[PDB]
Parts: C-alpha cells; sequence; structure tokens
C-alpha cells in the first residue's frame, strides 16, 4: 500500500507518555547478576577508592540468557555501559585501561548485538532507561524522580540525564499530532492540518519551559571537570587512538562515539516531520545525526526513516499560498530555533566558560560549529520570519 503514517504502529515502541523513553524502566535485575549490580551501584566509592577496575576483573563470567524480557535486557545494557566507562576511564586523570576484561565484554556485546545498539553507553540507555518515580501515584517531575546509576558524587548526573529526560517526554507529547498532520494532508484538510500544526509548535514550546530547570540542578564546574569524563567514547578519541578492545568477542580493536543527545529521536524526529533537512548534503553535522541513527533504539530507528518516506509536510504549506498555515508550520519551525538558540547558550554556560578557565564534540569536531550549524539549518526553513 505504501509509506502511510495514518497511525503511529506499537511495533514503533513509542509510549503514549513518555515517547521515545523507556516506560516504567526496571531497577533490579535477576540475583544471578548481584555481582554486576553491585558495582554498578557503586561507582562513585568505587572508583574514588581505585577499586573499580579489581572488582570488575574479579567477576566471574555471567551469561546473559537469564535477561528474558526487554526490560531486563535494557537495564542490564545501563548496567553493563556505567561499569565500562568507569573501567576505561577510571578517575579520568589519564590512565585508561585499553583493553574491556572478557568477564563484561563477552556478555555486553552479546546483549548488545541481541538489541542491534553499540557496545557503549547510549542516549537510550543512561537518559532514556536511566530513571524512576520516587512515588508511582505521583506524576512525572523532577521532585518525583530520579535516575538509577551515577559515575561519581558531585558529578551532576542526576541532575543532566533527569532535565534531558523531562524535555524529552515534553516534545514527545507533540508525537501523537503527527498522524493528523498526514491524514489533514491526504484528505485535503487544511483546518485541521492548521489545528494539528499549532498543536505541535505549543507542545515544543512548553519543552523550552521544561529545559530551564537545567539551572538548578547542573553547576558548571561539576559538570565540565567531572561528568564529560565518563560522557566520553573512543571514536577519533587521541586517549584511545584505535577504539577499546572487547576481549573474548572481537580480535581488534572497534571505535564507537560516545553517547550524544544527536541520538534523541524526538528532535531528528520533528527536523524530519517539518523538513529540516538535518541530514542531506555530506557536511559534517548532517553525517554525524545520520551516524547517531544506529545509536538509536532500532525500531526507533525504523520510525524515523518512516517518516522519511512520508510526503513533504514543509513542501505540502509552501504550495498553498495560504498566510495561516504558513504561520502554523512556522510556529513550529520558530519553536525548534528558541530550543536551540537557549541551548547554546547553556553550552556556552556549562561547556566554554569552564572550558575557558582550565571545545570537541561527541563527532570528534567543534562542537560549537555543530549546533550553529544546526541551529541555522532550522531558522533558514522559516518561510517568513527574517
Ligand atoms: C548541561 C546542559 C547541556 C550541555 C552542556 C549540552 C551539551 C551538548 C553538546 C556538546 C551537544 C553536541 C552533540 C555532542 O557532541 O554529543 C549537544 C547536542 C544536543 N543537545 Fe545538549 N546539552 C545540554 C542540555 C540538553 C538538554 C537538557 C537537552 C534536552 C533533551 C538537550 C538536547 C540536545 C539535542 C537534541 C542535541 C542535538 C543537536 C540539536 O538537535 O540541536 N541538551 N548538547
Ligand atoms: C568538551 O567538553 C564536552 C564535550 C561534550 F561533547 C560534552 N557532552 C556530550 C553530551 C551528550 O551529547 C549528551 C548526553 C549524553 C549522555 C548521553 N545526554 C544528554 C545530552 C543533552 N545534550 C547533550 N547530551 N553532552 N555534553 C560535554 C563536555 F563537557
Amino acid at each position: 500500500q505504501g509509506p502511510h503514517m495514518w497511525t503511529i504502529s506499537k511495533e514503533y515502541h513509542i509510549d503514549e507518555e513518555v515517547g521515545f523513553a523507556l516506560p516504567n524502566p526496571q531497577e533490579n535485575l535477576p540475583d544471578f547478576y548481584n555481582d554486576w549490580m553491585f558495582i554498578a551501584k557503586h561507582l562513585p566509592d568505587l572508583i574514588e577508592s581505585g577499586q573499580l577496575r579489581e572488582r570488575v576483573e574479579k567477576l566471574n563470567m555471567l551469561s546473559i540468557d537469564h535477561l528474558t524480557d526487554h526490560k531486563s535486557q535494557r537495564l542490564a545494557r545501563l548496567v553493563l555501559g556505567c561499569i565500562t566507562m568507569a573501567y576505561v576511564w577510571g578517575k579520568g586523570h589519564g590512565d585508561v585501561r585499553k583493553v574491556l576484561p572478557r568477564n563484561i565484554a563477552v556478555p555486553y556485546c552479546q546483549l548488545s548485538k541481541k538489541l542491534e545498539l553499540p557496545p557503549i553507553l547510549v542516549y537510550a540507555d543512561c537518559v532514556l532507561a536511566n530513571w524512576k518515580k520516587k512515588d508511582p501515584n505521583k506524576p512525572l517531575t523532577y521532585e518525583n524522580m530520579d535516575v538509577l546509576f551515577s559515575f561519581r558524587d558531585g558529578d551532576c548526573s542526576k541532575g543532566f540525564f533527569l532535565v534531558s529526560l523531562l524535555v524529552e517526554i515534553a516534545a514527545a507529547s507533540a508525537i501523537k499530532v503527527i498522524p493528523t498532520v498526514f491524514k489533514a494532508m491526504q484528505m485535503q484538510e487544511r483546518d485541521t492540518l492548521l489545528k494539528a500544526l499549532l498543536e505541535i509548535a505549543s507542545c515544543l514550546e512548553k519543552a523550552l519551559q521544561v529545559f530551564h530547570q537545567i539551572h538548578d540542578h547542573v553547576n558548571p564546574k561539576a559538570f565540565f571537570s567531572v561528568l564529560r569524563i565518563y560522557l566520553s567514547g573512543w571514536k577519533g578519541n587521541p586517549q584511545l587512538s584505535d577504539g577499546l578492545v572487547y576481549e573474548g568477542f572481537w580480535e581488534d580493536p572497534k571505535e564507537f562515539a560516545g553517547g550524544s543527545a544527536g541520538q534523541s529521536s524526538v528532535f531528528q524526529c520533528f527536523d524530519v516531520l517539518l523538513g529540516i533537512q538535518q541530514t542531506a548534503g555530506g557536511g559534517h553535522a548532517a553525517q554525524f545525526l545520520q551516524d547517531m541513527r544506529r545509536y538509536m533504539p532500532p525500531a526507533h530507528r525504523n520510525f524515523l526513516c518512516s517518516l522519511e518516506s512520508n510526503p513533504s509536510v514543509r513542501e505540502f504549506v509552501l504550495s498553498k499560498g495560504d498566510a495561516g498555515l504558513r504561520e502554523a508550520y512556522d510556529a513550529c519551525v520558530k519553536a525548534l530555533v528558541s530550543l536551540r538558540s537557549y541551548h547554546l547558550q547553556i553550552v556556552t554556560k556549562y561547556i566554554l566558560i569552564p572550558a575557558s578557565q582550565q571545545a570537541k564534540g561527541t563527532g570528534g569536531t567543534d562542537l560549537m560549529n555543530f549546533l550553529k550549524t544546526v541551529r541555522s539549518t532550522t531558522e533558514k526553513s522559516l518561510l517568513k520570519e527574517g
């Protein structure tokens, strides 16, 4: 019949409440994995004391066969991924391990192959599956939430991961409007389309207000001098120029990029929907965002290329000579420009200024240039405002 997004199929694994985030993540693994759980839950103490690497090297190789459902496999990825970052970087002062012991590398790679995700911590692990409600009968607010794992005391990982998650959830409230958009275009329902675009804009405007909470829960000194170390990967990294050896799984060292919000499917989703061709051309920013799709869960990666197969919303609006429809489309693009402009100020506070008192991103190239290119591509998609 063809690529028609008239409904969001349950096979895309997009939750009605939390969107691309993992709904009600599992907190405990079966008892068989207690040795992994003790290490993952005590990374601040084990790293600070210099005992982390020895505790990891003492592990027996545990089979992944006892992780029988999706949520336990996602929790185990988050546990193994946090342990791997702590093992590779240690205290973060130049003494790096270039070989991941087989006792963790083998189950980590087996589980990563099973979930079609690389054997490195991704945004879907440390943001989308790394959370819980303190009280299940209370709403999804910062006060009623916590992360499952942190790297070091005072690293601000709770604030950084949770505010990223909250923004991600706020933007997700617009996903349910996508089938209304495609259906209104197919059925030539102008008023329905206009109303749907304004609702998407409203959601993206609310996501910016949610972002303001970053200042209360993250401090620049801790983010840049402490958390930054554990967010780093091994692709174009001079500290691990050939990548990491996953002992017992692969013969040669392998390179994988560190976790990135370029792996967020909700932001890539609205750029695709609005025809902001962030992945077009052969430039660095476009190549990076396309590359980050292979670091997203497979159903979410599938949702994005499915959106790309649908008719263009931008081309539909551009061809109508309808001021009301063009304004509603621009309200969506404007809300993304506003988010990106505010995020540039956040990056200046949390990265640029601390770095100046001491910038390359996950892609190995200047992060300010990447962000400004992404923002500029969005601003240039406005049909009028200039
Ligand atoms: C302490 C605050 C923050 C800092 C320092 C920060 C830093 C960065 C950096 C360095 C990048 C470039 C990509 C990379 O190198 O991995 C990036 C991209 C991005 N960030 Fe953040 N970020 C912050 C907060 C947030 C929050 C709360 C969100 C909400 C989900 C967010 C969403 C994004 C998105 C979607 C991108 C991809 C580029 C774009 O779509 O404009 N960031 N961020
Ligand atoms: C030179 O100094 C630095 C360079 C940097 F690249 C970073 N860095 C990288 C990320 C990453 O993209 C990220 C993540 C990941 C954990 C998955 N999660 C949420 C998020 C929101 N926006 C970005 N997010 N955030 N900061 C930090 C640095 F200090």
